[PDB]
């Protein structure tokens, strides 16, 4: 009847014989083990090697498989996604469903994973009590057999499915058979922007409970007005025979100290005309001066729930970590423990580049440490309930969590087609209700979300109200249908901009500042997604944070997103490389759109991460005279692990330094008086840099961790000294093809046909491989490209505007190339025009002044046609012959920075290996720029001025033409791009132009000057 | 010491080119030994009788942002009309120029002065590409005012009726001019984007006889 009923094509059937959802159980039989959270003998892991066979459809599965193992089957580690073992291909699609949209039907070609395990069950487990199997995650639907007999069925890939195996098991060897379907009616609610995989991808376990058992428990904490008193309220439910001798004790522990305890017989208070719950009890424990839980200080207690006899014989104990905190919205503010939160959040998918969607403790811990080290205090479970250990870790390390139901129907037309249909209400309700039932005791969870990108439908309103009814302790949010519907307590837009309105029909994305004050609007605003970190991105990040700090009701947001969803593939030589959409033969696909992370898939930081860390700092600084004002943005903690290091340097040369301990109350200020700084004799700009250092290691950081920094310009002494007059005079030599200039062992050649410096010699060794030429383009960033495709052009995208205007095709036409001998110099004057189909795009006018000292001063004046799309850059480029080990510069660094993403960068003297001057974005683009640079050193060369630059072994052309970083080849010599001006990178989103007006090169006329010499 | 600053010559050189004479100058404006501004200029006079002036200015980051970055001179000529291609016809400043239209404007000299009862900098026109006065034409991309009153006299005179026309005509040509503000008139009100804070500034002018 299994293949006959086709339950995987029925949204009315989401499970068969599945047990009720509940908070994490271990059925300890010793209270001390429960208290200490030590392993339980009643909870066994089936995370071992299983037998696995792949099939094209469920109809192709042989009957024998239920009884006997298949010889064709392989031995695979479980948990796993079977795509990660190569059994079929992972599919990366964003919005469009990976299957034909024909609800509730799925393709007849439905990849089917047949898992089986032969395992021992001890007789003790079967003599008494209840043995259940727990599948924490099966994607996307499954049938279960035990010793050849059908047990049941489950859907929803992201919550545990549990079955009673008591009547199916025998002493000794048993066999489980699990038939996992890739596609089901459940898939229509699982259209998240991520890799589409399948299998038993989370833990499998066996749990033994007594016949009379704790079946559910809820913990609540309520407070008086100043949080100096709390009542812990614990509702406990039992299953089994009701008896007068039964008791529940809830005891609360702080370390080895019991702080409160309550004992009661079963039998709740009367609730209606038919009485009360005889099988329930509510315990109420008083806690004086409770230690409060927050992301700042994750104070936890241990609650132990003992089911026992009046006489004190233990039946079983369950337990959980308890965080005393209150979450509420009052007067339009989200408050934690009475204080308004500022969410430094990030969206995080469950992704590993080797194991796919299987999560391990090591990776989770790595993520949490990196998050907190980079000033994040919050995470959104985008877009499904996570591995249960995640919440425990967030409880303990201290991160605010948005727990989000596994519901996304992005691909529907319109988006609410299913969520407004009462026939899909049952499937939806289960994804919401079973999440709440599982995770409601975790203090880290502060907000419930109804899912993602599923429009707004009546089913959302019903489930919003359900959650508010069952759990008034947490706000409910949901972004669908315009981010401010009746199904959300928080205005939670995705990619709403700071100042710019995007007035889309029906679902406008208002400026976040404007949104708050719309007539009648009073709710807090926290972006569920913002600052799309796709490739070279996070331009304008500082603008969000300025607004967040200025506006009380702008309470932050969650960056999209934490980690690149790249997957490891291997080339012919067995060398690993990062793959994205389409690289597995998957079609249709959405290519590199799966990589939007602040970190690479292996958790190496993108440069954007430092910009996030800096903008998310918890200490704010102001300078007035010799006084530094430090303001704390902590709501609860004092700065008891913080010292301020200050340093004053003249053009990167240290002059003075010192350290002052921080003693700042939460929300408080401290004044730090800098000592009198000695005047520098020499010219240059004095810079003050401050850093907040954590002297002591924490659970999340090492000793000496830097949590915050800031810089100011102090006194500047402009150089008024005349350079010592030169003895020699450069000699100009002329032919029809060249102007040549000689001075000692130095020669410059200007080609008279092209009008560019074509060559430069030191001694007699050539310095250039390609001439020094103007450049007005960049290898397009993901933000420049957007959603444009070779087949379907998006004419609005920056890359398409530049292409249509002929920016990449434009050839330099020489207008003027003259040479003049001066008293102590040779002067070369050039003029060029870049034209496309009779339209002049740019005019570049230059002077090159080569004096007796050997220095070449280059003056560049560029005109940009007002009606051409604003160019990506205004600069020069050349391929240098030299490949040197180090790059040394006085400017912003040490990391990659761009005009709209440079606040985190510091002005100083930086020295890095050449490789560090290249950012290995998986999709190659313009990268490695450093801005605000006054001096650049490379081999024998020095450039001085006020410029942006990048330097690498890859030309803009190669970066432009190559789709994957692993296919890039180091070119001969070094490509240098020196820009007077560079366009913003944007990133508010990555599917429409997002570079703010102030970062577009729209001035029409541009001027810059460089000095090139040998040191 | 902005009002008191004296120019100190750092460099003044002259060069002959194939078809032009090139004059290069550098000045430091200082007060009590502190350098406030450095101005580096080239003047290029060619066979057409056009003088191309390039001006590159450094402003010390720790000096208050200056009110303007420009040139001035008292012209000998007093002419009746002022003709310009730029924003007008009325007085306009960088933070008050939205009402002004780009066109060819022609006004009597008196209209180029705004008779504020308390005298101050006045009559600026922004976004000007060409200016004509008597025998002179200036081209570039500049802001200008032109009147019979020096900045010194306007600064020293509390009432408009006490102003006297000076000999010739005072010309101020600015590459850059600070906002005028006005959110209120008792605290600084010039918005950051209209303060001359960039540190380094470039403009260029062509002066010829037309
Ligand atoms: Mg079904
Ligand atoms: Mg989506
Ligand atoms: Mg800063
Ligand atoms: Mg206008
Ligand atoms: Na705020
Ligand atoms: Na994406
Ligand atoms: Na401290
Ligand atoms: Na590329
Ligand atoms: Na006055």
């Amino acid at each position: 009847v299994v293949l006959q009923r086709r339950d995987w094509e029925n949204p009315g059937v989401t499970q068969l014989n599945r047990l009720a959802a509940h908070p994490p159980f271990a059925s300890w039989r010793n209270s001390e083990e429960a208290r200490t959270d030590r392993p339980s003998q009643q909870l066994r892991s089936l995370n071992g090697e299983w037998r696995f066979a792949w099939f094209p459809a469920p109809e192709a599965v042989p009957e024998s498989w239920l009884e006997c193992d298949l010889p064709e089957a392989d031995t695979v580690v479980v948990p796993s996604n079977w795509q990660m073992h190569g059994y079929d291909a992972p599919i990366y699609t964003n919005v469009t469903y990976p299957i034909t949209v024909n609800p509730p039907f799925v393709p007849t070609e439905n990849p089917t994973g047949c898992y089986s395990l032969t395992f021992n069950v001890d007789e003790s487990w079967l003599q008494e009590g209840q043995t259940r199997i727990i599948f924490d995650g099966v994607n996307s639907a499954f049938h279960l057999w035990c010793n050849g007999r059908w047990v049941g069925y489950g859907q929803d890939s992201r919550l545990p499915s549990e079955f009673d195996l008591s009547a199916f098991l025998r002493a000794g060897e048993n066999r489980l058979a699990v038939m996992v379907l890739r596609w089901s009616d459940g898939s229509y609610l699982e259209d998240q922007d991520m890799w589409r995989m399948s299998g038993i991808f989370r833990d499998v376990s066996l749990l033994h409970k007594p016949t009379t058992q704790i079946s559910d428990f809820h913990v609540a904490t309520r407070f008086n007005d100043d949080f100096s008193r709390a009542v812990l309220e614990a509702e406990v439910q039992m299953c089994g025979e009701l008896r007068d001798y039964l008791r529940v004790t809830v005891s609360l522990w702080q370390g080895e100290t019991q702080v409160a305890s309550g004992t009661a017989p079963f039998g709740g208070e009367i609730i209606d005309e038919r009485g009360g719950y005889a099988d329930r009890v509510t315990l109420r424990l008083n806690v004086e001066n409770p230690k409060l839980w927050s992301a700042e200080i994750p104070n936890l207690y241990r609650a132990v729930v003992e089911l026992h006899t009046a006489d004190g014989t233990l039946i079983e104990a369950e337990a959980c970590d308890v965080g005393f905190r209150e979450v509420r919205i009052e007067n339009g503010l989200l408050l934690l423990n009475g204080k308004p939160l500022l969410i430094r959040g990030v969206n995080r998918h469950e992704h590993h580049p080797l194991h796919g969607q299987v999560m391990d403790e090591q990776t989770m811990v790595q993520d949490i440490l990196l998050m907190k080290q980079n000033n994040f205090n919050a995470v959104r479970c985008s877009h499904y309930p996570n591995h249960p250990l995640w919440y425990t870790l967030c409880d303990r390390y201290g991160l605010y969590v948005v727990d989000e139901a596994n519901i996304e129907t992005h691909g529907m037309v319109p988006m609410n087609r299913l969520t407004d249909d009462p026939r899909w209400l049952p499937a939806m309700s289960e994804r919401v209700t079973r999440m709440v039932q599982r995770d409601r005791n975790h203090p880290s969870v502060i907000i419930w979300s109804l899912g993602n990108e599923s429009g707004h439908g009546a089913n959302h309103d019903a489930l919003y109200r359900w959650i508010k009814s069952v759990d008034p302790s947490r706000p409910v949010q949901y972004e669908g249908g315009g981010a401010d519907t009746t199904a959300t307590d928080i205005i939670c837009p995705m990619y709403a901009r700071v100042d710019e309105d995007q007035p889309f029909p029906a679902v406008p994305k208002w400026s976040i500042k404007k949104w708050l004050s719309l007539p009648g609007e009073t709710r807090p605003l926290i972006l569920c997604e913002y600052a799309h970190a796709m490739g070279n991105s996070l331009g304008g990040f500082a603008k969000y944070w300025q607004a967040f700090r200025q506006y009380p009701r702008l309470q932050g947001g969650f960056v999209w997103d934490w980690v690149d969803q790249s997957l490891i593939k291997y080339d012919e030589n067995g060398n690993p490389w990062s793959a994205y959409g389409g690289d597995f033969g998957d079609t249709p696909n959405d290519r590199q759109f799966c990589m939007n992370g602040l970190v690479f898939a292996d958790r190496t930081p993108h440069p954007a991460l430092t910009e996030a860390k800096h903008q998310q700092q918890f200490f704010q600084f102001r300078l007035s005279g010799q006084t530094i004002e430090v303001t704390s943005e902590y709501l609860f903690r004092h700065s008891d692990n913080e010292l301020l290091h200050w340093m004053v340097a003249l053009d990167g040369k240290p002059l003075a330094s010192g350290e002052v301990p921080l003693d700042v109350a939460p929300q408080g200020k401290q004044l730090i008086e800098l000592p009198e700084l000695p005047q520098p004799e020499s010219a240059g700009q004095l810079w003050l840099t401050v850093r907040v250092v954590q002297p002591n290691a924490t659970a999340w950081s090492e000793a000496g961790h830097i949590s915050a920094w800031q810089q100011w310009r102090l006194a500047e002494n402009l150089s008024v000294t005349l350079p010592a007059a030169s003895h020699a005079i450069p000699h100009l030599t002329t032919s029809e093809m060249d102007f040549c200039i000689e001075l000692g062992n130095k020669r410059w050649q200007f080609n008279r046909q092209s009008g560019f410096l074509s060559q430069m010699w030191i001694g007699d060794k050539k310095q250039l491989l390609t001439p020094l030429r103007d450049q007005f383009t960049r290898a397009p960033l993901d933000n420049d490209i957007g959603v444009t495709e070779a087949t379907r052009i998006d004419p609005n995208a920056w890359v398409e505007r530049w292409k249509a205007a002929g920016h990449y095709q434009a050839e330099a036409a020489l207008l003027q190339c003259t040479a003049d001998t001066l008293a102590d110099a040779v002067l070369i004057t050039t003029a060029h025009a870049w034209q496309h189909q009779g339209k002049t795009l740019f005019i570049s006018r230059k002077t090159y002044r080569i004096d007796g000292s050997g220095q070449m001063a280059i003056t560049v004046d560029v005109e940009v046609a007002s009606d051409t799309p604003h160019p990506a850059r205004i600069g020069l480029n050349c391929q240098l012959a030299q490949v040197a080990e180090r790059v040394n510069w006085l400017g912003l660094g040490p990391q990659e920075n761009y005009p709209d993403r440079l606040t985190a960068a510091c002005f100083d003297r930086w020295d890095l290996p050449l490789s560090d001057m290249y950012t290995p974005y998986v999709f190659p683009s313009e990268n490695g720029l450093r801005c605000g640079t006054r001096e650049l050193n490379y081999g024998p060369h020095q450039w001085r001025g006020d410029f942006q630059f990048n330097i690498s072994r890859y030309s803009q052309q190669q970066l432009m033409e190559t789709s994957h970083r692993h296919l890039l080849h180091a070119e001969e010599g070094t490509w240098l791009n020196i820009d007077g001006f560079h366009m913003g990178i944007g990133g508010d989103d990555s599917w429409s132009p997002s570079v703010s007006a102030e970062f577009q090169l729209s001035a029409g006329r541009y001027h810059y000057q460089l000095v090139w010499c040998q040191k």
